[PDB]
């Protein structure tokens, strides 16, 4: 038995079903009808409206595993599910294109500037000296973390023609290969990059992976894209970059605090931001419905 | 031997020109009055956009037989008063093409994910998740009107990220259109299939207006259209009305029919993104055409 308590694709229902599953879709509970819905189950799938607090985690006798149809857990209390021995997954998968998509644009905006001349035009200017850009034709990019965002970045990118290299210590340089990216170790690709992209997790290993060493080994210039987590590329640091002029530009999806309370990187006027839209779409949402109902089927 | 750069050019344009053999003067910014002086004793002029070269100076210079434009087109010359005083008329047709179907690429994606809405919000100290909800262009199909140089390279970016490209082209066969995985079918059967339509035509009469009110309202509620080529083609009128109904999403347009534009309301659209004419802004497309047009110059 399986409680779906957000709003989601009927498609995630039908699979449960297909597998041998009983199922209940309902939304927006509060707290009492929600406990009084899993009082038959041990599934629950939420999205992002759904509370699955302490208080509702403890009342739920029968329950042994959580579903969260997005990435993340931020409203599923994790600490609790596992002092009651109760899994929680994820969709590793569904969200990948989006935020590779996203990653692309980020790039685009960084060469040309697009979202400075669209405040600039808005504000009654015409200012074709200062935003004078780049094109991407035979510029290297450097990719850091080579899985599922990592190499379809790569592709798209290579379509305008840009020289891709990156670094991925889990990713065979065959397999990279395969996908049209040449590995090299950090400190050889570092100076070869015109723009920079990250897409690993955050791990004691990759907080600060860019920092005042690493951008002092880069080319004058450099452009970097963070859609990943906040703190991999160490923010002072980066500022710092952007004030020497050692970075030309950034983007950034995402930030170590959400929302970030210093703004002195997202005033900069050479950097554009989104408030962590890269799992932001109607598409991504719906792919993982289906991704985490199959899950629960296999289950 | 004398030759007169009159706009800002990379620097590699009069370089080459004084390695051919001429005398090269640039003083780009100059008033009709200013302009006729330093032409007096030069047979050469190149130019990019902001200098006007009208029927007016042409007549006024005397011993002037070369026009040289940093650029496609010829929208600030008068070619009908070159050719009445037997002036050839130089362009650069290939040296920007890159650049701007970049530009057209980068414009896609700010229109599926807001991202210079984004920017604004963020820049005025909010944190608007729920607001910015996007699409993914994988799946989405791209009608691309206009099947050259900057066309086919669009096309064949687009295709990466999973979008089915569709267009017309009144002289590519189908057969060739095919062979960069562009489908050509009529105008009348391309609206209702488009997810995102781009324009990438020269401006002639048969193409002022090729979107207006009655192809918008052939399109699917909620098309995307983007103008990276010159303005006029997609009428500025009709496109704000198809904004206003919601028939028309989101439009980012690089150009317009007066630039810069006096009429601010497309502009002014929150789901409008826009560009000062920076298609062929960058670095290597002015260095590119500083060099293709000193060729041709340095040639003759
Ligand atoms: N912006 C968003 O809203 C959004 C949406 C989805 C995913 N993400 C994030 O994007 C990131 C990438 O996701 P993915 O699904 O491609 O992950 P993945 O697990 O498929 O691949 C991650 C790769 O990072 C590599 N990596 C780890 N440490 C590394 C290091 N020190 N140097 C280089 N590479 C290293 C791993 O070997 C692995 O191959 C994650 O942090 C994920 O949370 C963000
Ligand atoms: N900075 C900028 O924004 C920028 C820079 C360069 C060029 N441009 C402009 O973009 C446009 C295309 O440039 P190009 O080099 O790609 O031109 P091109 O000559 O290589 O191609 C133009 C194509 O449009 C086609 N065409 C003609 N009539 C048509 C119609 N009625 N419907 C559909 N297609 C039609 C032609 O058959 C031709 O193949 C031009 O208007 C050019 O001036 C803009």
């Amino acid at each position: 038995k399986v409680l779906i308590s957000d709003s989601l694709d009927p498609c995630c229902r039908k699979i449960l079903q297909d597998g041998g599953l009983q199922v209940v879709e309902k939304q927006n509970l509060s707290k009492e009808e929600l406990i009084a819905e899993l009082q038959d189950c041990e599934g629950l799938i939420v999205r992002s409206a759904t509370k699955v607090t302490a208080d509702v985690i403890n009342a739920a006798e029968k329950l042994q595993v959580v579903g969260r149809a997005g990435t993340g857990v931020d409203n599923v209390d994790l600490e609790a599910a596992t002092r009651k021995g109760i899994l929680v997954m994820n969709t590793p998968n569904g969200n990948s294109l989006s935020a590779a998509e996203l990653t692309c644009g980020m790039i685009m905006c960084l060469a040309r500037q697009i979202p400075q001349a669209t405040a600039s035009m808005k504000d009654g200017k015409w200012e074709r000296k200062k935003f004078m850009g780049t094109e991407l034709n035979g510029k290297t990019l450097g990719i850091l973390g080579l899985g599922r965002i990592g190499r379809e970045v790569a592709t798209r990118m290579q379509s305008f023609g840009m020289k891709t290299i990156g670094y991925d210590p889990i990713i065979s340089p065959e397999v990279s290969a395969s996908f049209g990216v040449q590995q090299l170790p950090l400190e050889e690709i570092w100076p070869l990059c015109d723009f920079i992209t990250v897409h690993t997790p955050l791990l004691p290993s990759t907080t600060g992976l860019l920092n005042d060493n690493t951008f002092a080994q880069c080319k004058k210039g450099v452009r970097v894209v963070n859609c990943a987590r906040g703190g991999i590329v160490d923010e002072g640091a980066l500022l710092r970059a952007l004030q020497s002029g050692q970075c030309a530009g950034a983007a950034l999806d995402v930030f170590t605090e959400e929302p970030p309370r210093d703004r002195a990187l997202v005033d900069h006027e050479n950097v554009i931001s989104c408030p962590h839209l890269g799992a932001s779409t109607k598409e991504a949402q719906s792919r993982c419905g289906e991704e985490i109902a199959v899950q629960f089927v296999d289950m």
